């Protein structure tokens, strides 16, 4: 019997089910006049590969340091060259055997020397706001305690250890600990001290914790205020002063303020208040709100509200978990600018400073505890911590610390027990505690569908259909009659829906229609706000985002970090633009006769008084008229009809039959707000006078036959191919039918149900839809009129080893000036492969041109892209973009850039402009081919070859959200069918 | 109404269901004294991308050629830079719509000018032996006709077109034609004139075709001879002279020769004969044989024979379909050297010159017609030519031309209608014709399992089990009572089995046991003889074989061309070495007491008289004794017992208890034969005296504990890891358990049946078996004896996101000189993933050493590799190889190089030699890691890193033949279980 392994005692600590030891009781984050010293700055940093290899050179004392270097704190140290980021989603990065930790466990030693003034005597504390995932803290070689709960705050008492003058603070941080088993969220695994380390003095007769109770009686219009204040866990005498309400009360007593302005996301009214004791005073912002669940509805201040929300992770493309305050203010303002009123802190408490901003700019906030045991799902939740009693104290500590920190803020309207932790005893323990401490807020958890220990029914990525059932209260009952009776009486919320990976999300409209129609639906939260992209510079110094698997990770999920509405640098993806329109607070139905418009106010509290209503009339290359209309304030959930100036309606009948004109009624801010400047666009509506169907040119031109070529009008053909080689001088290198997209991220994912287990992208490859070949059948010339000949090229399209195909015929005609192309498409054989019917991505034509396009113009829906289930934010008008701005810079290159519902388009090539008219078609123009687009793993992989790839699609497919949740809806799917369309071509040289 | 496409008439020809027009009636390939002129040499060659683009510049006349260049003929023109090779297997390279051809159809114009002497007047013909796939032939601007049937010979009459003096011959060749639909074999698609173009004069009163009927009466010992000779399709008077049999008869009459020596693969007795007419005489080699199907047995000359065969494609690594005669002679001799007696010409007639060689060196030849419509299987054989009456004449022409060419040869014992053409009317038409023309030979076809139109029951890749049933005649009956009665009375043959892709094939022994035990089993043909590798030179001029998909092919099958017993350059893969032993014609069971051996003659005709029997006794580094034993000739299918010299048996009892000695009795050729030199090894047998289990060293050495390291005997450890860092001075960089191979080609293929659809390679990746991590549990030191301490390192092995694992413990001990390692392995949890139990590839240890190994020695089975279901040819002995010769150069790098059944091994590193002893283990040594081996797509991807990767496996897995056909057999599979083994380590410096 003998023992000889190194670092045993260190690991036993890492493998404890105990919460952080030594730390003071959990309290709220308060703004205090008590002297503070921030220890943020250059610290000394040493990295070790394991705990068994971690040096014991008494480094904690700060002198004779071996191998240390300066590292900024707070920070995520992989972001600074020390190691590399790693990313997994459903999977753990280590062997699952709780609570044991792997041998490859990066240990980062942190050290800093600071001097402490007399202000921090006799009593003071150290406050860590976040250490991932386990930390041991020494002050002048004395162990203070350990920290567990990476996104939770720990405070240690340094009274009697802190010396006057220079002090030495040493923190040992381990990446993986037993706590890693309960923090399995969807993100890069980035260890380190990533939040503020703070030294704060604790005066005698000071305030340790404050609990604010600000309620609103919507009937009597009275505020109900009562402020608890305590020191050392016991209630104390303190004075509460609210200047604006002109009152002065003692803590612990409950008074009713006669008239208060209630708080909401629409009107974030806050009252300045201070809680004063002898030793210190605390500064608070008080918002009067009351939350009730009544008649299966989630109500705030008496009225049902609609959550238009997103899921906000904390991420930066260069700093790790560190999100600079200016960056936080920026994104919150951006959310407000796009009609967002709710946030779910997924899947952990955010930076303490976040809560204040959510109070100030109006947001309904779902504050989620730092708990996710998603990696145990793989094995049927065997060894799940949520049900293991060994984990009870540790998990309850996580809930307590979460609730305690942010209880005072009005924005927090719900506590959430965590994400995807399964079901268990501990979850029930966590809920039970929270209902006892803070009854003012309902409780949210998605994992337990029985909804036994929560106040709202919550699901993620439920189908539009399923939601429609739940909204009507006719969803299938639970086995338990008692439990079903409770859940059927709960409001419903989608804590995650419309996955926004890559091109998408689609189907956002079908969800919103249900949100507006059924009171039981609270609305919900989009997944997610931002991409977790990380900036990388190449050998030639191109920088682009990188995703999972790009940093050498043994185990990864590729590009799933990229599912955001904005990129890592907070630049809006087209999805956010569409989202803004879907959840807009006002609906404007412009009448067809342009006499007036119908306006409905979709807000729950405010009226249409902060808005200014403008109208615009666009036609050709000029705004024909503009102005402002006077709209009497409209009550919330009410609608009126506003008549437009007679001048507008007069211009309608005034314009010629068949030329396009667009009437736009826009709701903009009357004056500056905290989150936007005046004139900012909130909601809009349109009525469009569309051009009639174009007329095919006179077939009065004959076909001139030479030895190897044909000529008709300005179009030169090839007698071998049957395809044009030149139109009005523009080099046509290729023309063919396309049935296939470059697979989006939605296509790469398996679809919800169905006998076909294969991702739609795979279905296409097996069907050979990406490798189509054309066989020429014959070229006819047929009489038109007055010597005119109409050329007809008959072809068949198919792929290798396939017996099915499609017959397409191109009949050309021209009056000598304008070229008329007609395409007929017929199915040859049954399109089934591997026992499943093959779906198409499009019915369109690919034009490859030998000259670059300098600039693209069109009339239809823009500026950004449009697909059948998307492009809601794309409005009618005239748009002109450089070729470079046509594309969309998704992290992983895929199908994007299609402008649906086009009527006409113009491509300028050198000195020539190519006009394309016809029936509604979808426009796409690229500097590179699809084979290039598909193959590309990153943006740099895309090199232009000097050609112009023009795409004109008759019918398109929906993009859906198949990456996670519902795929393409039925009405948006594209199955094999026979089709036709006419085009109008012309070249102005 | 009008038509304007180019090259319409050319394509209509390509799309005809008609056979070659203009060609003379099919006849046999005869050696004639009639004057011949070979036109092989430099020709002029022009390539065009399509038939619509193919120039009509009257190039056929040979002057004012534009864009021509010199190209050798015969040749495959992609092998000469003109285009590139393309490879598919089951799939067609173009859209399936018979008989239409793609637009991308390479057209190669061939042209040559030759002068013709007066000998070729007044009558002569042009003979093309092979044009792939369609050819049009002009002579001096006159169209002779077209050729259909790429591996079939066409002859055109040039009488009255051939001028005296200079003539100009022009051939237009198209790669794809309607005939491509019926030539869908497993190979590179290589067009061109790839066989001899020949000019032959046809004298008056000459012989056009000869049919030889040479039968053998095994009862009376009489030859039955009758030779038909004809001119212009009508019988003529000719004189047959057979010098050796001293007879002279007139053609058309049937005589019985009193005493003839019969022909067989074992005794290829041929009689010289000449058929003389006035104008010319024909030289023939006559072999007397008779084929009968009787009592469900395939009989030749009265006796049941055993087909030990292979499938021979015609391929060269540099020339395409062109296989030089010296290369053909070479491989045929190589086959004979490895006990092969049968060949299946897959899947087309071979070069005309092949048939003669198969007569001379003894081979049973299955001659297969050029027909495969395998690409229609994809769509349930819709539009299958085999059943389409439009194809009848074309398909019957293929059978006629095939039979007619090679009817005279004795080696051809069966006509085969083709491969994988499905079922149809035309197949029945082909059989019906063949039975009428040549009843002397049975008919083979695999596609129609009902076996309605054939003479033998034939299957491919049927399981060992299924074969065992068929052998006993108890296979499940057919729906048709009448048909079942016929098929149940047929002999059975596997036209393709034991797929030899990559490492393998395994399970060859279990098949052969059935072949020997059941008379109904004819034996069968291995797939296949050679790899279709193609030589490629890199930027630094490394040359290596390339496979499908490596030449830019839109559609491919990767490395499936690589499934041979030899590489493209006819270098034996280990599979051939194993195969030679499995099908050896003699079995030698050496008695245990070394007194004698049992010898059985497995041949059907010959006796043991051409052999010399040698014996050898090896022990340590010396052959102790050698000699020759006198064995009375043993009759075929009979066995005798031969006593060894008393000196041998005396040496057995003479040697110490526990030292190894190997007795080898070997059958070698007494004198030179046509295919090998005297002394060549045919069959062998062994009896082995194995060393006793090694004894664990005295645990008398204590553990010396320092700060960061441990020391026990000559082994230095690391206290952090628990792994040795040094043994006797050799740097040990790593030591760990392995459960995973680098997936072979068999592992990459789906397995036959089972709920698990996943290839075994994929099963491993999902299970995380390739990414194992170890967690240290503890290091103990326990008392041994006399101050001795036995170190024990306890660890656990697992992978990320997995809850199952394995507990392995390493207990070390040493007497100061020899190190004793013991490994205990225990399963922790159930090894199931995705609902399926996880199989292991091995139970072994990986040693990574910081020094290169110069040379590896061992005692066990060698020289080549050994796996549970393979290594039959690996014999017992002492082997020593350079590290470079340990590896096996498979085209795609995979698991290989394991020497199973090892007893001891020695690795020399610089000046140190490392000895490893113990229980039977499998040895593998590599210059690179497994991660390198797996990732490598080609041989060049393998770069040594200066380390030595040593593998010692307790238990191994079978390789099977899962790439196509049966996977690993039950007794060879490796499932999770608890195991142990002891090792003996020692370093001699
Ligand atoms: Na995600
Ligand atoms: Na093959």
């Amino acid at each position: 019997g003998r023992s000889l392994e190194l670092g045993a005692a260190d690991i036993q600590d890492l493998e404890s089910f105990e919460a952080g030891r030594g730390a003071l009781p959990a309290r709220a984050y308060l703004q205090s006049d008590a002297p503070r010293l921030s220890l943020n700055g250059e610290w000394q940093f040493r990295l070790s590969p394991g705990s068994r290899v971690a040096p014991d050179d008494g480094w904690q004392l700060g002198e004779a340091l071996n191998g240390f270097e300066s590292l900024p704190v707070p920070s995520s140290w992989p972001m600074h060259g020390h190691g590399a980021p790693a990313y997994t989603n459903v999977q753990f990065p280590f062997a699952v055997e709780p609570p044991h930790v792997p041998e490859a466990n990066p240990i980062g030693d942190h050290l800093v020397v600071f001097e402490a003034g007399p202000e921090f005597f006799p009593h003071a504390l150290l406050r860590f706001d976040g250490i991932e995932s386990a930390g041991t803290v020494w002050l002048n070689g004395v162990e203070l305690g350990t920290t567990r709960g990476s996104r939770l705050a720990h405070e240690f008492d340094v009274s009697g250890i802190l010396e006057q003058g220079e002090n030495t603070l040493a923190v040992r941080v381990a990446q993986f600990s037993a706590a890693s088993y309960v923090e399995d969220q969807d993100m890069w695994w980035l260890p380190g001290i990533f939040r503020d380390v703070t030294l704060q003095a604790r005066p005698a007769a000071g305030i340790d914790d404050v609990f604010v109770h600000a309620g609103y009686d919507h009937i009597t219009g009275e505020g109900i205020l009562k402020v608890e204040a305590s020191r050392g866990g016991q209630a104390i005498d303190a004075v509460v002063r609210v200047p604006e309400l002109a009152l002065e009360l003692a803590a612990g007593t409950e008074v009713r303020v006669p008239a208060v302005e209630p708080w909401s996301a629409e009107v974030p009214k806050l009252y300045e208040a201070a809680v004063s004791a002898a030793g210190e005073s605390v500064a608070l912002q008080i918002g009067f709100r009351s939350i009730a669940i009544e008649d299966a509805q989630f109500k705030v201040n008496g009225r049902r509200i609609l959550l238009r929300g997103v899921n906000r992770h904390e991420h930066h493309p260069r700093l790790g978990r560190v999100v600079p305050r200016d960056v936080v203010e920026a994104e919150l303002r951006l959310m407000k600018q796009h009609n967002i009123n709710a946030i779910r802190t997924s899947h952990y408490p955010p930076h303490p400073q976040f809560l204040a901003l959510a109070d100030q700019l109006g947001f309904y906030v779902v504050l989620e505890c730092d708990l996710e045991t998603h990696g145990f799902e793989s094995a049927g939740w065997a060894q799940n911590p949520s049900d293991d009693p060994q984990w009870e104290d540790a998990l309850v500590d996580r809930m307590r610390r979460t609730v305690e920190r942010d209880k005072n803020h009005a924005s927090v309207v719900m506590w959430s027990l965590g994400n995807e932790a399964g079901t268990g005893r501990n979850l029930a323990a966590m809920s039970r505690w929270t209902k006892d401490r803070d009854p003012s807020r309902p409780i949210h958890y998605e994992g337990d569908w029985s909804s036994e220990h929560v106040d709202v029914y919550s699901r993620m990525y439920a189908s539009q259909a399923e939601t429609a059932l739940i909204g009507q209260g006719i969803e299938p009952a639970l086995n338990d009659a008692a439990l079903d009776a409770r859940r059927r009486a709960m409001p419903f919320v989608l804590c995650e829906y419309v996955h926004a990976m890559g091109n998408g999300p689609g189907g956002m409209s079908e969800y919103q229609a249900l949100f507006e129609k059924y009171p039981r639906l609270m609305g919900g939260f989009v997944w997610e706000w931002l991409e977790h992209g990380i900036t990388v510079s190449t050998a030639d110094g191109v920088d682009h985002y990188g995703y999972g698997g790009d940093f050498g990770e043994e185990v990864h999920d590729g590009n799933f970090v990229t599912d955001g509405l904005v990129d890592a640098d907070r630049r809006p993806r087209p999805g956010l633009l569409d989202f803004k329109k879907v959840i807009e607070p006002l609906r404007i139905d412009v009448a067809r006769d342009w006499t007036g418009f119908t306006l409905r106010n979709g807000q729950d509290f405010a009226d249409t008084s902060a808005f200014s209503f403008r109208y615009e009339v666009e036609a050709d290359g000029g705004a024909l008229d503009g102005g402002t209309v006077d709209v009497a304030p409209v009550a919330p959930q009410s609608e009126t009809v506003v008549e437009l100036p007679g001048s507008v309606a007069a211009l309608a009948a005034g314009l010629s039959d068949g030329r396009p004109a667009v009437l736009t009624v826009r709701a903009v801010l009357g004056a500056d707000s905290a989150w936007a400047d005046a004139g900012h666009e909130v909601a809009w509506g349109q009525s469009v006078r569309e051009p009639g169907a174009p007329v095919p040119p006179a077939p009065v031109e004959p076909v001139q036959v030479q030895d190897s070529e044909l000529t008709l009008g300005p179009v030169v053909f090839s007698r071998a191919t049957g395809m044009p080689t030149s139109i009005g001088g523009v080099p046509v290198e290729k023309l063919g039918l396309t049935l296939w997209w470059a697979p989006t991220d939605n296509d790469l994912g398996r679809e919800w149900g169905g006998a076909d287990e294969r991702p739609l992208a795979t279905q296409w490859k097996d069907a050979g839809l990406n490798r189509l070949h054309t066989r020429l059948l014959g070229i006819s010339a047929n009489p038109g009129q007055d010597g005119g000949e109409t050329l007809t090229v008959r072809t068949r399209v198919s792929a290798a080893d396939k017996q099915y195909g499609v017959l397409v015929d191109y009949t050309w005609s021209t009056d000598g000036e304008t070229v008329g192309l007609r395409t007929q498409v017929r199915r040859d054989g049954t399109w089934v492969n591997r026992g499943f019917e093959v779906e198409w991505a499009r019915i369109g034509l690919e034009f490859v041109l030998g000259e670059e396009t300098e600039l693209v113009s069109w009339f239809g829906q823009g500026p950004h892209q449009s697909y059948p289930d998307t492009g809601q934010g794309a409005r009618a008008g005239w748009f002109s973009l450089p070729l470079a701005k046509m594309d969309v810079e998704y992290v992983r290159p895929q199908e994007c850039g299609a402008r649906s519902g086009s009527r006409s388009a113009a491509l300028q090539l050198g000195g020539r402009t190519l006009e394309i008219c016809g029936d509604p078609f979808a426009l796409t123009v690229r500097p590179y081919s699809q084979d290039v687009l598909d193959a590309a793993a990153h943006r740099p992989d895309l090199k232009a070859d000097g050609r112009t790839y023009l795409y004109v699609d008759h019918a398109l497919r929906g993009v859906g959200t198949a990456a996670c949740g519902p795929g393409v809806l039925e009405q948006y799917r594209l199955k094999p069918r026979d089709a036709d369309f006419i085009l109008t071509l012309k070249v102005r040289s």
